[PDB]
């Protein structure tokens, strides 16, 4: 029981320590005055609740940045792409909001798992839990990591469509909104990360 539990925890222990260090670093970073383009001069206030949350809350912005490994070039590029979108019915504002929400909620759920799985809690799992339960928690943490990386890949791919001028989207923000919607809206779903986190939290 104890021997098997230790092996499972060792699959994720080193990674959790590294993530905890990198999350701390990110929290300490000073945000540029222009917020990487995520500001009210490029995104109209009072159009979408999630856009508004991003405009109002530096903590949510920091979560969003960390969801993309604080890759400043990638963040800026996505922000400038999203700022070009348009639509006849303001649907694009909902989609922009969905993108922001998806990033900060996945990162938030991920950070909650890292924060819960302290070295003390890892020790508690090895000593006190059935191996079936430890394996489930360990595999769930890895699933949460994958959700995070699939999100990063969605963003890479959206940027990819813009770079490729898919459907002529470089020259037309309405087409851009539709390309992003058709290509990626179905894939944007932070609820899965929330479910995985719940499955980690419950046994604990």
């Amino acid at each position: 029981a104890m021997g098997e539990n230790e092996k499972l925890i060792n699959k994720i222990g080193p990674n959790i320590e590294m993530f905890a260090q990198t999350i701390n670093t990110d929290i300490q970073k000073i945000e540029p005055n222009d917020q990487f383009g995520i500001n009210k001069t490029l995104f109209t206030e009072k159009k979408d609740n999630n856009i508004d949350f991003m405009l109002k809350d530096n903590r949510l912005r920091r979560l969003f940045y960390s969801s993309l490994n604080y890759d400043e070039n990638k963040i800026k590029k996505l922000a400038t792409i999203l700022a070009q979108t348009s639509s006849s019915n303001d649907y694009h504002y909902t989609l922009i909001g969905l993108i922001f929400w998806t990033g900060f909620k996945i990162q938030e759920a991920f950070e909650s798992a890292v924060n819960i799985l302290t070295k003390d809690e890892q020790k508690r799992l090895i000593f006190n839990f059935r191996t079936k339960t430890v394996k489930e928690i360990q595999e769930n943490f890895e699933k949460l990591m994958q959700e995070r990386n699939s999100w990063i890949k969605i963003v890479d791919n959206i940027i990819g469509e813009y770079d490729k001028n898919t459907g002529g989207c470089k020259a037309d923000g309405k087409i851009l909104g539709e390309v992003i919607r058709v290509g990626y809206e179905h894939e944007l779903d932070s609820n899965k990360s929330m479910q995985i986190l719940n499955n980690i939290e419950t046994p604990l």
